[PDB]
């Protein structure tokens, strides 16, 4: 089921990437099994920083099921969610995060060094309690492979 | 002009807190004087977790001043900025932050006990060198007693 929900989040990240609406990260919401929210980037879209995939999955998710809670779902994000991200999966109370490449694979491709504390586990005041996976494996290659697919296809910020 | 874009913050925090749109909390950006947007928490009346004020602000202001950066803007905060808020505060360019009241004035009334590694400097990933004022004396007793006034006006989220 892991590896389905993080291949759908990396085929959004290439799709925004291919229309032009925003960098290459998808975030897919899902509970049990049924996808509540499907989404990229959308910051060139919107003109909207905060736009990332997983602040927009959530804003959707929350939308579809008419509540600002998600703790009984999932969130698959195709990179490692950034501090913004990560603090945004803390206050939806999504009870757990898959996420495919590590922070690393997007900074090498002109992202900026943004990384969570509290995700990595060194954090002081914020302090996660959702559990967290970093996909292996296959999942591990292709989330690592959307950024030297993508280097070039879309406009950085 | 700290002081007045403050009390604006703070009057933002009281207004959505009176409407219903979500808890007591404001925020104000300007550029060069001039108010870009101004805005409260809008949790409960968007159905969105992370419409906290600062979000809503540099959402809006995104949209009204046509570009994804606000290098040019400053920011007010009628409370300490949580963890998502302050790395959309990074992601935003935005290139000051004043803020009224301690984090833990919110925390007191119930709120997450939900911290800013970045703005306090203790993080081992995640650093900021953005431009940082924790206001003092007059405007800064004022936002602390926000929570003591609205706590039984509003619903904890
Ligand atoms: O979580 C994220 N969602 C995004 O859409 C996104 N777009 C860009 N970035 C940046 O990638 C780096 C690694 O997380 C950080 O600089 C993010 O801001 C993003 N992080
Ligand atoms: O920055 C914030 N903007 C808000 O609108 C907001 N509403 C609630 N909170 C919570 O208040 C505590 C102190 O920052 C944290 O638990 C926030 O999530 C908020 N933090
Ligand atoms: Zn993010
Ligand atoms: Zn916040």
């Amino acid at each position: 089921s892991d590896h389905k929900f993080l291949t759908q989040a990396v085929e959004e990240a290439y799709k925004g990437v291919d229309c032009g609406d925003g960098g290459p990260f998808g975030a897919v919401i899902v509970h049990n099994n049924e996808v509540v929210a499907s989404c990229h980037n959308m910051v060139l879209k919107y003109t909207d920083p905060t736009a990332h995939a997983e602040v927009t999955a959530i804003r959707e998710a929350c939308k579809k099921l008419n509540k600002i809670e998600l703790s009984e779902c999932e969130i698959y994000a195709s990179c490692e969610p950034c501090p913004m991200c990560f603090g945004a999966i803390h206050l939806s109370r999504l009870k757990r995060l898959v996420y495919g490449a590590k922070a690393e694979a997007a900074i090498a491709i002109g992202f900026d060094d943004f990384i969570a504390d509290a995700l990595r586990g060194t954090g002081v005041y914020q302090k996660s309690s959702l559990e967290i996976k970093k996909a292996d494996g296959n999942g591990a290659a292709i989330a690592e492979q959307v950024f030297q697919n993508t280097k070039e296809k879309f406009r950085l910020y």
